DNA sequence: CGACGGATCC
DNA sequence: GCTGATGCGC
DNA sequence: GGATCCGTCGGGCGCATCAGC
């Protein structure tokens, strides 16, 4: 079954207007994505903050088109050392953040280029590219260890102002979050271990899944489709990309969108509207 | 990782 | 410098 | 004997490195 994201709701339950628009996108190769016109779509979307995953691009190789973004002029990039064509995340913002950091504790040593933390006036933003369990689950145990380290890192951050965590969390939380739950229960992204880690993330920090909070029973809503076997044209997909919010931000929540039609990667953008 | 072949269920 | 094969991970 | 289950198989994408010229 195909899916049509509902219209943008731009006012909070309190009646406050959205003042902040955040877009998150696993671009599956930033240089390729730009050649496939992904930046033209960002311009049409005009977010205040853009978070990117799988840039697969060290900062010296960023295309000049990224120098041409006057409304997203504060840019922060992270890539892993000695593994440049993998991972990589970016955060681009209209306003300058108060603080920026990289990693979840030991990036000066680990340097994975998967997490960026940016503190703004009223909230802390984290964008993440969560490590894949891999074909045949060969990296599932590392993913479980990373999950636990990430949870405890985030619990620390949420100690002060509210948290917004966005990005490719590389798990479909529940059966409604992918088209083939039963066939994928032993595949990366839908193992009981990864699903449980996502549940623990929500409970331990604590965080709410913005999209599911708003649309708790909506099926066929995905953010990823394999390039293989024309899966996207059939909407055989997974919901891997999320906006998770501290409970204290839920009165600020206007909408959480899935931009199904934006091409340029095997994930589509997701967009958050907050009334701060 | 979805398509597919083959086994199992009533 | 440039192409395309191969490797590897998603 | 249609629906469901389950294990196996081939493989699209992007980017690095390499050989060759
Ligand atoms: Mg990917």
């Amino acid at each position: 079954a195909l899916y049509e994201d509902p219209p943008d709701q731009k006012t909070s339950p309190s009646g406050k207007p959205a003042t902040l628009k955040i877009c998150s996108w696993n671009v599956d190769g930033l240089r390729a994505w730009i050649k496939k016109k992904g930046l033209d779509w960002v311009k049409e979307e005009a977010p205040d903050i853009l978070c990117l995953q799988e840039t697969k691009c060290s900062e010296n190789k960023l295309p000049a088109e990224l120098q041409e973004l006057p409304g997203l002029s504060h840019q922060y990039w992270s890539a892993p050392s000695d593994k440049e064509g993998y991972s990589g995340v970016g955060l681009l913002s209209r306003q300058c953040p108060l603080k920026v950091s990289y990693g979840i504790g030991e990036e000066e040593h680990d340097q994975e280029g998967r997490v960026i933390v940016a503190e703004f006036d009223s909230f802390v933003l984290v964008t993440a590219y969560v490590p894949n369990a891999g074909r045949g689950l060969v990296r599932l145990e590392y993913r479980q260890r990373w999950d636990e380290a990430f949870r405890k890192f985030l619990k620390g951050l949420a100690s002060r102002k509210p948290l917004v965590l966005c990005g490719d969390l590389n798990v479909a939380h529940e059966e409604i979050d992918l088209r083939n739950p039963k066939g994928n229960k032993k595949n990366a992204g839908f193992t009981p271990q990864e699903r449980q880690g996502f549940g623990e993330l929500l409970q331990a920090v604590p965080l709410a899944d913005s999209f599911r909070h708003l649309y708790p029973n909506t099926p066929y809503a995905y953010t990823f489709w394999t390039y293989m076997m024309n899966a996207r044209s059939k909407n055989v997909g997974w919901r891997l990309d999320y906006f998770l919010l501290s409970h204290s931000l839920l009165p600020a929540l206007c909408d959480s969108k899935i931009r199904s039609k934006a091409l340029g990667s095997d994930h589509c953008p997701i967009t958050l509207y907050l009334a701060l």
